[PDB]
């Protein structure tokens, strides 16, 4: 049933996740030297290409590849139109490897076909608390600890196979080429994300999506008048109230995040990060690349009332061409980047949120089940949707996990 994950070094069932107790590598331990040298073959009319991230020119053709072929829903209403300025702040944070960015084009004319990109992310992807309880009760802390160390591994993202190549196995050599780069860089575990079901996750949470523009979402989502506003004599009116947000935020204090921040900002973050199974680990240089505002991409304010900075918050921005429209031609979602809180109850942080991002013409909040995100879905009016983002790891073995036990926020 899978002709290429049943050959590569994951869970191949549920069941196997099910029953997995301590986190360490499935394949027994490789070298650099080891690794092929040369790329792994491809058919005489393609070649692979490794895009320059800082040439605007190469961010350009991959923005195109990914605006007319990246991830759509299966009723091609809605496609992700990731920006380039966007794309460039994913693909180039500090320390990347240019090698790690996979390119196929045909060798003609040069049209790309084909991408995906790995960078690195520093994790704790140690055994979870609840199995780490499990082994101290049956004297095996020693094994359950021996992989607790943050581990300098692979972030996956972006796979993509324009229409016209689906369905070829072009991917599995993608994913195989990807593979070898990393390993000849002497890093043997990636993470990646996925909305589809591959075989195994080790978590998976629904999407949430809060409504900021309902009359715009009413005029293009498939649903909207949702049925249940059927019973009012005038639905739109009374699904405009439901949503409606203050036009400036309640925390007194708040402000844009500044480079003087990123200390303080790194600090509350790791003491909340640190509380979760899966999370990142951030330098002062990854904090101030994935936090410090940049336009049209990420926005991130923080409380400081007394000079001091006690919480903090980050959305980015995912527009999606509209694909089937006569009045609209993208759909602006917020997506719940990361936070932390130290004085406010998080819900409280969480609606200066979304009053930034509705005062900023932003259409939905989005968000996964991650973090502590469901403790503020119903008061401040978050919907499940019908997606679920699913965690996956490349040669890694690990417990299955609850996904409030995950702090890793996939862009
Ligand atoms: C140590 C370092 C390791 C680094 C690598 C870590 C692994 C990274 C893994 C990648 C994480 C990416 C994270 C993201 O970016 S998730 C976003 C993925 N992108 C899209 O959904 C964009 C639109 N769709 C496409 O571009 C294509 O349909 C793709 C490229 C998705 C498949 O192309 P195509 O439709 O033309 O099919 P094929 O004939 O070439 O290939 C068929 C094989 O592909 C397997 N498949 C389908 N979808 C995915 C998927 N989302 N992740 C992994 N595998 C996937 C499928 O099970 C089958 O294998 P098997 O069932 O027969 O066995
Ligand atoms: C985030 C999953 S839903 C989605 C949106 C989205 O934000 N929506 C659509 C429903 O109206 C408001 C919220 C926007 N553009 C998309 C583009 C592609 C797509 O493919 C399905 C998918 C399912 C799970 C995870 C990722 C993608 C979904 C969406
Ligand atoms: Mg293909």
């Amino acid at each position: 049933a899978h002709a290429f994950w049943s050959t590569q070094p994951v869970p191949q069932t549920e069941d196997e996740t099910e029953k997995i107790v301590f986190a360490g590598p499935m394949d027994e331990p490789k070298t650099v030297a080891d690794i092929p040298e040369e790329p792994y073959p491809i058919a005489s009319t393609f070649e692979w290409w490794t895009p320059n991230m800082e040439a605007a020119d190469d961010i350009h053709a991959i923005y195109e590849l990914l605006r007319d072929n990246y991830v759509e829903d299966d009723d091609s209403m809605f496609r992700f139109n990731y920006s380039e300025e966007f794309l460039q702040w994913a693909l180039c944070p500090p320390n990347y490897i240019p090698d790690w960015h996979v390119a196929v084009r045909r060798k003609a004319d040069k049209k790309l076909l084909a991408f995906i990109a790995g960078v690195p992310v520093t994790l704790r992807m140690g055994t979870p608390k609840y199995m780490k309880v499990k082994a101290q009760e049956k004297g095996e802390g020693e094994e359950a600890a021996k992989y607790d160390e943050p581990r300098h591994i692979c972030e996956i993202n972006f796979l993509c196979v324009h229409k016209q190549l689906r369905e070829k196995r072009l991917a599995p050599i993608l994913i195989k080429e990807a593979t070898r780069r990393v390993n000849r860089t002497n890093v043997w575990q990636a993470v990646y994300t996925a909305g589809v079901l591959l075989p195994t996750p080790y978590a998976s949470g629904q999407y949430f999506h809060r409504s900021l523009n309902p009359e715009k979402l009413v005029e293009i989502r498939f649903s909207g008048i949702p049925a249940q506003y059927q019973k009012f004599q005038n639905p739109m009116a009374m699904l405009k109230r439901n949503y409606q947000l203050p036009s400036a935020p309640k925390n007194s204090g708040l402000r844009e995040m500044k480079p003087s921040d990123v200390p303080q900002v790194r600090r509350i973050l790791m003491n909340y990060l640190d509380s979760f199974d899966v999370g990142p680990v951030f330098s002062d240089a990854e904090i101030s690349h994935y936090l410090l505002p940049r336009d049209g991409v990420v926005f991130t304010y923080v409380v400081e009332n007394d000079k001091k900075v006690t919480d903090f918050f980050s959305f980015y921005r995912i527009p999606s061409t509209v694909i089937g429209n006569s009045n609209y031609n993208l759909l602006n979602a917020a997506y719940v980047h990361y936070y932390a809180a130290t004085s406010i109850p998080l819900h409280q942080l969480i609606l200066d949120l979304l009053i930034v991002a509705h005062s900023r013409g932003f259409d939905v909040c989005n968000m996964v089940e991650i973090l502590d995100n469901r403790s503020f879905v119903e008061q401040l009016k978050f919907g499940a949707g019908d997606g679920h983002l699913r965690y996956y790891f490349y040669n890694w073995a690990y417990p299955k996990i609850k996904p409030s036990q995950v702090a890793l926020v996939m862009l």
